């Protein structure tokens, strides 16, 4: 009868949706600390300099 | 068995999903052009002008 197959097609539906939802989620946490990194050296890069007071000669 | 059935719409779904792949990819290509183009000309637009150093007549 139809109700075999559609058990066995149905365990691989659910294993297949599996890896598509991990894909995302391995993708967003690579990229969450790399746009977090970059946020916070450019906040000190713009920030932070060196400045010149007076020059003397002998 | 739904195994034949799963497969055929399997087929169409993946033909699908490049459509609307192509849509995404051409308009982005267009747009492109069009901001590169306006940004070079705007700048020429504001640099560039004439002066006048001094009038005579006889």
């Amino acid at each position: 009868e139809t109700g075999i197959g559609t058990l066995i097609i149905f365990i691989a539906m659910v294993l297949v949706a599996a890896v598509a939802a991990t894909v995302l989620i391995n993708t967003a946490g690579s990229l969450q600390q790399r746009a977090t990194s970059t946020g916070s050296q450019t906040t000190n890069q713009v920030s932070t300099g060196l400045i010149v007071q007076s020059i003397y000669g002998m």
